[PDB]
Formats: C-alpha cells, structure tokens, sequence
C-alpha cells in the first residue's frame, strides 16, 4: 500500500552523465555510444546571450576546443555536429556504461524521471509531467544545463527531455534528444511566453483510482455524468478535455475498482465544483495530475526494470 | 528554481539489489562485500506468522537452504547467522559493485531515499520521512521486503532502513542495518499500535524557508513570537516541540533569506491558526514537513556526489 510519486531508478543513465566545457562553460552533456550530447548553448559567453548566432559562433569553434570528462576519464574529441539546438560531439571511446535505450519525443501529459547534474555528477532524481504548455516545473540551478529526463522498460532507456534553460516566470523549457524545442521556446535570454496552462485531466482521474486502490473513498458519489456534460466543466476548471482514447486508457482501473470512468469523472465534476471541505485525498489538498494512468498501475503493480 | 521531493541517485544502491529465496519466500537482499543482508522473516512459511519462534525455524535451516541470485548468476551461500531481526548470509563472492558505505540508525524526524524493489530488481525511488512515531508512509507492494533506505555524502551510502512490513494501518516499519526496529514493532502478524504521531516542526520551517528562497512570501507577517509562546501553539495542532538546537540548525537558512527564526515561527502560527484560505505554498495547500534544514540547503546549493 501507499502512493508516492515515484520516480526510476537513476543507475542506467548515472553511468551516462559527462562535463563538457568549451572555454568559460561548463555544463553536463549525455554520452551514448561514442557521442556525446549536449546544449549547444555551451558555446555561449556572457555577451552572446541576448541573441547568440549560434552558426557562426560554432565556426570559431574546433574539436580541441571542446573538453569532455567523463569522471576522471578525459575523452578525446574527433567531430562536432550542430543538431537543432544540440551538440554531438564524436569521441574515440564508446561508453562501456551504454545501455540500451531510444530517444523518443513525448506528449505533453506524459511523465518522466529527472537525473539532475551539476559539473557532470549527479544530485537527485525526481519525477515530473511534461505540461500541456510544455514547460516543466522542475528543480534546476545554474549549471544544470544538459541535465535529461527519461522513463525505463524493462532494461531499454527512454531519453526524452535534455534541460536548457529557465524563464523569467521560474519553469524549466528544454529539448527532445535531437534538439528540437518542446514548446515554442527558443536558447535565447529573451522575454518569452509559455502561454495559458491546464490540468491533465486524464492524470487526475488516474490518481483518483490510484487513492479508491488505497482505500481513500469519501469522494465517491451518487452521480454520473456524460463526456460532454463533464467536459463543460473540465472547460470551466481550466482542464484539458477529455475524450474517449482517454476513457479507454483508463480501462484497466476502471476495470481493477469496478468504477464505471463517467462515474469517477461525476466524483471529479462535484470535487471542482464544491471543492475538498478541508479534507485530503492520498495526502495531498489538491487534485494531482503527475501521475498518468500508466503509473499508477506500474505502482500498483509492482513493474521491474 | 524550484523545489521538488528529490531522491538522491539510486545507481550505487541498484548494484547491491539481490533476491533472496528460503523455501517458499522470495524477498529482496542487500549484497555488500561478501554478506547479504535481508529481513529474517523470510525463512517463515505461511502458517509461521502469527507468532513464529525465529530460533526454531532458523535452527532447521543450513547454508545450502538459501539461494541468493544477483540477476544472472547464483552466490554460494557459505555461513547464515541471526543479528535481531535481520540475517546475515556469508557468501564466497565480495559484491564487486559495492560502495563505501555505513551503517547508521537515524533519528525520527529526519530523511533518506528509499529504493523500491521487488525480486531483487529495483522498481522505483522515492524520498521520505521517519515519523516522529518510527512508521514511514512509504509506496510499498507484497515482495518487498528487503528493500532498503539510504543517504548519501559524496561516495559514502549511509544506509538506514530495511523494509519489513505494512501495518494494518497502510503504514510501513523496518528495522536499522543491524536488525532493531524502529519503534516498537515486531516481526509478527498482530495488530500493532504505531501511536500518536506529530508533524515535524523543524522541517516545516525549513520549508518555508525553501518557499522564500523560491519566491512565495504571501506568508510572511508583520508579527513575531516567542519560543515559547509558538511551542503553545505547536501543542495544540499536535506539532513537535521546538528547540533552541532546532533554531540553531535553521541558523543557515535564517541568515541567506534575512528572516529570524522566530519570525518564521510567527509566519507558521498564523498559518496553523487561519489556514491558506485556498492559497499554495511550493505547490502545496499543506503544510510539508519531510524536507530537513539540510534537505533545502543542498537542495538550493546544487550539492552532488
Ligand atoms: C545552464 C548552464 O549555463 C544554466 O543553468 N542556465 C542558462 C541557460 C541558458 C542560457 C542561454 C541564455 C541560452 C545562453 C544561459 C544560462 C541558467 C539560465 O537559464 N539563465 C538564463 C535565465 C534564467 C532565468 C530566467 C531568464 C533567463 C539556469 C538557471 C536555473 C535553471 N536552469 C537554467
Ligand atoms: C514482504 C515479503 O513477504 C512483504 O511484502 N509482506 C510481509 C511482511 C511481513 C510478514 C511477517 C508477518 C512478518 C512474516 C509477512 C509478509 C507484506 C506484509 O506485510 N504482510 C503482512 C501484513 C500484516 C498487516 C497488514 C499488512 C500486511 C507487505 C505488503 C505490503 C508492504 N509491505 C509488506
């Protein structure tokens, strides 16, 4: 029993984590194979910031300029690519701490685990969800940078977030593996707008189930609704809406508690409505909607790696 | 920016993650230099539980009764002794991924990672709190048993809990590295009274530190207060009493954010007397107390290992 939010084991990706300097910056980068993956921000200085050319700051750049330490182990380094807003730079050495793994873009909505960094080494693991604007609501100082997020199956490493950068508003925007923004933001210190987030309803619902499987039950009501009755509502509360592909991903609780989803989604509808009346549901005086309905039968479950 | 529940990385615990079978029972194990270390419970069959007589059981065991897998390959069992309640199984192999480590029994109040296993295979991590009562409200499935909880400093894993058993309650108890239970629980199945538990004064404060250094100040009052007028209030809400050691320890906090202890205790008394009034603090519309002073400081010093 019990609920927490729970994040992967940080082993496979641990053997993983580089320091990559390129004259004044240091800042951690992903070494798989004999690549190795990084902000390409790393070839910034303090003047740059504002609008950096980042073709033409590259240019002055060679293999020697770029120092990558993998521990104590000095790679050498043969290339050097600009990919999106990644840098892969080829090494001599494949790392033998490879493990097999994918590099996939995810949905927002999605979750996944947060190795953060600093100079290559590793502080903590924490889990997170991708939010529906794209910004995630990490913890991340100054030299994060290079820092990625991931899921495991069984023995497979799914890299799905690089870090590059905090906005004025102190949420976190970063990148897939091949460079490519999560949202609209761009490596620049500009002004920029993440835009009008909502709540992952989905996820909600999932953590609703996950609390009646723990025997956290007083919300449960008289009710049921419709998927467009309940929908008005999500629209009013600011969440996303819900539509059957979600209904049918939630299957399998609905299945486990015997709680028909338009049922819970009736719970949820009076919960947005009347509010908690000071109670709690699995320890927390909010709704949550970090857990996707795949975590909470991984945790319910047991699932190994 | 931002705060998050971290867990420390997990990777130098993952490699000492073993199954350990008796008979019927499989649970997890701790493999470091050649002992293995597991709850000794596992050599209980399922009529055994109500009252099992360790001494008995353990004396129709021998060395060749346990089988101790880490992934592939089986260790030989060369010599089992009891130590309370855990047993120590000599095995002929040194784990060759063990780390530097310690022993240590921690005090109610303060936090360690907990590595979720089950088969011997990790599934999760997770930080938590002891409970001034000695339980942990852990995320914890039927198998696993033997799952450890840790801290660390720089190479150092300092580990602190083994996992034994869910009380009729939802919540979990374990035993310290060398076999004690925290608290005064047994490894039988009766009904066992955790007894009163109270919030952790300290780490809330230190939280509220963390919510200024992060920005969220709404709280911040114009009153202060007095030792011990604030521990009048704390009896009343069921809050640990506070200490000159205590506001000793909040001493960095209380010097990086330029808030006096006291005035923080006056912060916290108007939130324990009026509530949030639909307001958040870090995220969260409950007072947290499972972060300590030193759990902030590394947090937003960016501490590694
Ligand atoms: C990464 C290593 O320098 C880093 O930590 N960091 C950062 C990211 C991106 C950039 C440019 C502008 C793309 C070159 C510089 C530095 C800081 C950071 O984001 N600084 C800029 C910033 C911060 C907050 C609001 C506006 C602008 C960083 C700090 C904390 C967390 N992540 C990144
Ligand atoms: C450990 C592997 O069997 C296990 O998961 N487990 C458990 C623990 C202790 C015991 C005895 C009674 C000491 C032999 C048996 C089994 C279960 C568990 O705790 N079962 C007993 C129990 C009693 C009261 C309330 C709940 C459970 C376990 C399940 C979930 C989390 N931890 C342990």
């Amino acid at each position: 029993s019990g609920f927490r939010k729970m994040a992967f084991p940080s082993g496979k990706v641990e053997g993983c984590m580089v320091q990559v300097t390129c004259g004044t910056t240091t800042l951690n980068g992903l070494w798989l194979d004999d690549v190795v993956y990084c902000p390409r921000h790393v070839i910034c200085t303090s003047e740059d910031m504002l609008n950096p050319n980042y073709e033409d700051l590259l240019i002055r750049k060679s293999n020697h300029n770029f120092l990558v330490q993998a521990g104590n182990v000095q790679l050498r380094v043969i290339g050097h690519s600009m990919q999106n807003c990644v840098l892969k730079l080829k090494v001599d050495t494949a790392n033998p701490k490879t493990p097999k793994y994918k590099f996939v873009r995810i949905q927002p909505g999605q979750t996944f685990s947060v190795l953060a960094c600093y100079n290559g080494s590793p502080s903590g693991v924490y889990q997170c969800a991708m939010r529906p604007n794209f910004t995630i609501k990490g913890s991340f100082l100054n030299g994060s940078c290079g820092s990625v997020g991931f899921n495991i199956d069984y023995d497979c490493v799914s890299f799905c977030y690089m870090h590059h950068m905090e906005l004025p508003t102190g949420v976190h925007a970063g990148t897939d593996l091949e460079g490519n923004f999560y949202g609209p933001f761009v490596d620049r210190q500009t002004a920029q707008a993440a835009g009008t987030d909502t709540t992952i309803t989905v996820n909600v619902l999932a953590w609703l189930y996950a609390a009646v499987i723990n025997g956290d039950r007083w919300f449960l009501n008289r009710f049921t609704t419709t998927l467009n009755d309940f929908n008005l509502v999500a629209m009013k509360y600011n969440y996303e809406p819900l539509t059957q592909d979600h209904v049918d991903i939630l299957g399998p609780l609905s299945a486990q508690t015997g709680i028909a989803v338009l049922d819970m989604c009736a719970s949820l509808k009076e919960l947005l409505q009347n509010g908690m009346n000071g109670r709690t549901i699995l320890g927390s005086a909010l709704l949550e909607d970090e857990f996707t309905p795949f975590d909470v039968v991984r945790q319910c479950s047991g699932v190994t790696f």
